[PDB]
């Protein structure tokens, strides 16, 4: 998977996802920094918060490059807070809109890039899908996003092979983790981008080291380490 | 099919299509005034003009009632000019998003409710799909919406079994025809609705007589007959 | 939902599902004895056992009447044991192929017509989907189809409002429950049909009374009452 | 796009399309000899003739690798004559099952790998889709597969940039053209394969030169230049 998020002044979905020369659209068929998966063609999703702060989502199980409706409508959807993803399905996982990021508890939008043994996660009746990412999202939501770091560190310990890159937002805050995959940040004059990989070659892009938490709010970018549990 | 259109102050797609108690969503599984088709479950479409007058469209080949994305996003899409439809596919026609109304030439959005023998329509290289409605739209667009009435009257003469209900918009104007199916109008304080059937029991709803052209602008509604 | 099953001599999926005058295809837009749901257009599925006894499935989240591929290929798929369904999705449930019956554990194909509070079913890591039917299917598979009756009676006690019509097959046997919705049986000279609705006006159709178990194998059809639970 | 055809003893769709190590399934995400298109994820289709000579088709607008129904059912579908394809949609063309090869007139199945300007093709009321391949298929069907070579050379003259690789079958015969994309042939003991690219490294694979017609029937493979 690849994901991207925005927090700042109103910005269109198209401008964040479709229009950049190396953005999410391009990453659906030609990602630049993706170790696992050669493409992300098993669906996509775009979540945003409207002027009333309500979480809304558009999701699909088809390749992003092929969706004429999204290409037509995305430029007219503007938001101060966005989380979007393109999916590379793990073999054996369902391919269906409910399995595409972002997931939601109604307050937070959440994307997962990676892989985790569902066997180390609690069983749940509150997941949006059976895909490992959805089971993980349900866990994260149940513990609360203020405990994201602890949740990820604990799951990382239970499954040493897991990749646990999270990117989440609630309308006025971004939260992200690096845990076995890539993340970069870009400060703009009017807001902040977090992304699996830079959507262009802006010298402003800065890479987030592995096993860290990123916390974006009130024009602050707060980066803290995730300490292994033992 | 059933379609609906709005011209006026900004209105959300949800408020026009999903939220009314007998609106397009309800009509996808339980239309009230539809002689042909017991439902409209073969897709749907919503076209609108943004604040810059650009026509934009969201189309599907699935039942409207099942689309979680549209239900989630539609309340946040507001427009001064909307044309939306739910589809009942004629047996033998393809079911695919390209075949769902509204069609567009970039300037006009256009929906067709009815049926026409493609044999009486010109072959075209400008159709969005192979369905009869797309071939008809191509003809209408080619002749110009300024000649919508003449186009429909001519096609109606060539195919006397055809039903030719059109509903179209360009961002500042609505155009529609009744030709063998239903249409009604509702004048609101902040705009005008044209619809295959009323989306509630507002006593302001008024039915458009058959074989007529409807022209909506600047808070005017002009109804004229389609002559031979 | 509506479902249908066949156990007998080879029969094409088309002949069972598409071709009868009021069969599953017609039931997708115009069911004749369905109290809950106007139609069944939220997907469909056809499972069958091939000549090696392998369960195979074709499933969709689109209306059966519009699927040209299935209309074209179904006449060429023949089987001695078939379970097929058309779906009416409960509001709030996902609409996606994984949520369409039949579900499978590799040995059994299973369809559910009805509705159940997922809150009274065990958590599971073995469900195909989050839809209530998939969670119920997982429970049924886990307890074993030989305990189908007890499983359904127990769930029925836990959710007094639940409808729990099951139709299942393993290649050599059909199992079914009536629990708040319709089922009929037709014995042909070459096999047995179980179906939510008769697919024609054959005078051999007979209706299964509510709260009963149906067991078809070795050309026997055995119908037994299911006692309610009061634990 | 990439396509493959079989003419011979009964073969399962899975054995031809899904199971080979570099076959159509793999080509949907990792084609080996494809100049135009990184992959073929914009749909797929499998057409075959049943025991009574009836042409049947299963088509999709989704990536082949993700279709669980086809993966489950394909091993149970056997045929003496198959034409299958994975689609790489030209930008601006519709993505929908009717736009996926193979197209059919009821007697012939037909797949197109390439691109042609629809302006050089006659308008038609008999096309399955508005995609260029469907308009081209309608023309080819109208002129007759017996004139396949003439039609393709004619269209190629009108659109000098067109790529016009056709692969077609009627249950007892394969016909194919190379016109700006790849094709190979494998002769098996029990039949013949034509394919955009070899589905394995069988030493029997041989490549068809460009601007040629291939005609497979009665266990004979005849390759002739298009002039
Ligand atoms: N590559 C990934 O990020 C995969 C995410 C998750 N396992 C899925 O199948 O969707
Ligand atoms: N009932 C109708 O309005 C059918 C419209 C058109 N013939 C179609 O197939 O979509
Ligand atoms: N009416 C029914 O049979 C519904 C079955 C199940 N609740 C579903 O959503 O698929
Ligand atoms: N690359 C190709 O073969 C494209 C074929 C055809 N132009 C299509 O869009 O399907």
């Amino acid at each position: 998977c690849r994901h991207v998020a925005w927090l700042g002044a109103p910005r269109s979905l198209a401008d964040l996802v479709l229009d950049p020369p190396q953005g999410l659209l391009v990453q659906s068929y030609a990602p630049r920094r993706q170790k696992h998966g050669l493409m992300n063609a098993d669906g996509w999703g775009a979540g945003f918060f409207d002027d009333d702060g309500v979480a809304r989502r558009w999701r699909s199980d088809k390749p992003l490059w092929g969706d004429a409706s999204f290409a037509s409508v995305a430029p007219a959807l503007r938001s101060r807070c966005v989380v979007a993803a393109v999916r590379s399905a793990t073999i054996g996982m369902p391919i269906e809109p409910s399995a595409s990021a972002p997931f939601s508890d109604g307050q937070w939008l959440l994307s997962h890039n990676g892989l985790v043994d569902r066997g180390v996660l609690p069983l749940t009746g509150a997941a949006e899908s059976t895909v490992d990412s959805a089971i993980l999202a349900a866990l994260i939501f149940s513990r609360g996003l203020d405990a994201l770091g602890a949740t990820i560190a604990e799951v990382g310990e239970l499954d040493p092979n897991a990749r646990l890159n999270i990117l989440a937002a609630n309308g006025s805050r971004l939260l992200a983790t690096t845990w076995g995959d890539t993340l970069s940040v870009l400060r703009r004059p009017d807001g902040v981008v977090l992304a699996s990989e830079p959507y262009d070659d802006d010298p402003g892009w800065s890479d987030i080291p592995d096993r860290h938490l990123v916390d974006v709010r009130d024009a602050h970018v707060v980066v803290t380490p995730l300490l292994e549990h033992h």
